């Protein structure tokens, strides 16, 4: 088990944690997670997960230019995208109750609700309060006590 | 348009195709493939592959700044990296017998031997003579029969 695989497992754990503080308007039987864009640490998510409450997280890659990301995804995990592509992605998410998390987040002021920082001894993450308010989903404010 | 799963599966087969025009100075029992940097299309690769002679290809992700890539890897499948990370990777491979293939078709100017173009109806690729010559492996020129017939409607 090398440190990319170990960081990937940790990435899984962190997302599961974050999920426990989010609520969807109409809660689905299976939580759809979409991995979108190039990613380095998503191989654990893609093996599928299960929440403490029993609900299954089904994970799948989807293309950046997939117009239906808003209706196909409950959670999106966003990898490397350029400017045109990210506002392409979020145009598809606008109007829908979707939790968004990006694998890299140097500053996290535009785009995803949450931005991981996977480098370093432990995984940390930042929260985008605007994104969270315009999100469609409900975020228990306790989750901010879990961020940097 | 082609799906992410479809494209992933095809990348597997194009890599198997390329591997068959490549000879290593000391062929290993198990071909070691390393996926480095963020990738969209490597999930097929990472299941492990098998060559037509029955040699297994073992795949795993490694960190961009791992100093021993040239030692740990027979093959590098390279994802999205910045200017400095790319310099790090290809300096790590200098002097070792390593095949390098990029997921995207921009890295053929900067050190990758083959560069995939995953857009379109089929997967095409391009190659760089300079990078190939300094690679330490031997590549048969027929490998372009595979890019040409792929670039064909
Ligand atoms: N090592 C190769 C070098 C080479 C010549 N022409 C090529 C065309 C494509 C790829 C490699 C080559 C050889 O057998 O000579």
């Amino acid at each position: 088990r090398t440190s990319i695989e170990q960081r990937s497992n940790a990435v899984s754990q962190v997302l599961l944690g974050i999920f426990s503080y989010v609520r969807w308007p109409k809660e689905p039987a299976v939580l759809q997670l979409c991995v979108v864009g190039p990613t380095e640490y998503a191989d654990g998510l893609l093996r599928g997960m299960v929440q403490a409450n029993g609900r299954r997280v089904h994970a799948e890659r989807r293309a950046v230019d997939n117009p239906d990301l808003g209706t196909l995804c409950n959670v999106i995990y966003l990898g490397v995208v350029d400017e045109r592509e990210r506002q392409q992605v979020f145009r598809s998410l606008a109007g829908h109750p979707v939790l968004s998390i990006s694998e890299r987040g140097t500053e996290c002021s535009v785009g995803s609700m949450f931005c991981l920082n996977v480098g370093g001894p432990r995984i940390t993450f930042e929260a985008n309060l605007d994104s969270i308010a315009r999100s469609g989903v409900r975020v228990h404010p306790s989750v901010l006590k879990l961020a940097r």
